[PDB]
């Protein structure tokens, strides 16, 4: 039930990730904090996203978080990790659909799209929504994962 | 952006075609590159491998994957070498993705929003300019440097 949770983020998703390492430690997870460790307006996203779903995926099982302002830029690092399906999350249907079909290990949230109550609501449904594990869902991963491999583009029907 | 690759699975196959007929309407070039027909077991990683290639391949072109929450076809997008898919939600994010993330392509979900509602994130995507400014185009250059060496960058602090 308890998940791991890498969390990375930038100056501008950096107030709600501290808000969310204090909420999953109160609802029996175990965040760990990838950085920004402080604020610092000038900061780069790549860094701290690239770190967090490295580890992600270097410790399978455990689960990951990337904020930003939009979360978009954040995703978007965290999908060019080798391993790593990144979605964004703007709502507990997305969170929860991530990782339902998607099986992402990962989330982005924008920091300033979202109030604390809805950014922690879709958090929590990221973290105990479980992998449906249905075939289809499991074979576009596969596909996926094959051109993650040799960066072959797959031919179109 | 003028020329516009567009992709998608059955799940965003209906509001990629009402997508092309409101880009050939606003003037501009819509390409197909799949899916041609509905089929509702198609996999959408294949479409969105093409529309991302394709795009990057292409100076000045935009693209647009459509699936039933667009996470998976961005997620697919942006494992393709220099492409840079942000998930688009609202006009906010479709505008961000371009003036912050320089994003050549954009995913949505045809389940999320109402056909007026993708419509406006459309416009919102294809008209608002790449800023060029100097922090947005850092954080660029060090994503696009992870990708080429595959060496985390070393996170600050
Ligand atoms: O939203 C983001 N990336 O998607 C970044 O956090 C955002 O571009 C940072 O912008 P800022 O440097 O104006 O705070
Ligand atoms: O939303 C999606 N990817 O994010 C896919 O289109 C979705 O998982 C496809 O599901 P379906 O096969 O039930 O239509």
């Amino acid at each position: 039930s308890g998940m791991r949770v890498y969390l990375g983020a930038d100056h501008a998703g950096y107030e709600l990730k501290q808000r969310i390492i204090e909420h999953l430690k109160q609802t029996g997870h175990e965040p760990i904090d990838c950085g920004a460790l402080r604020y610092d307006a000038d900061d780069d996203y790549p860094a701290f996203c690239i770190a967090a779903a490295t580890r992600t995926v270097a410790d399978p099982g455990s689960l990951g978080i990337v904020l930003g302002g939009s979360g978009n830029g954040e995703q978007i690092a965290a999908n060019k990790v080798p391993g790593a399906r990144c979605a964004l999350a703007w709502s507990v249907q997305t969170a929860a659909l991530a990782r339902e079909h998607n099986n992402a290990q990962l989330i982005g949230i924008g920091g300033r799209m979202h109030t604390v109550a809805e950014a922690l609501a879709i958090v929590d449904a990221f973290v105990t929504t479980p992998w449906s594990k249905a075939q289809r869902h499991q074979r576009r991963i596969d596909i996926l994962a094959e051109y993650e491999r040799t960066h072959e583009a797959p031919p179109v029907p």
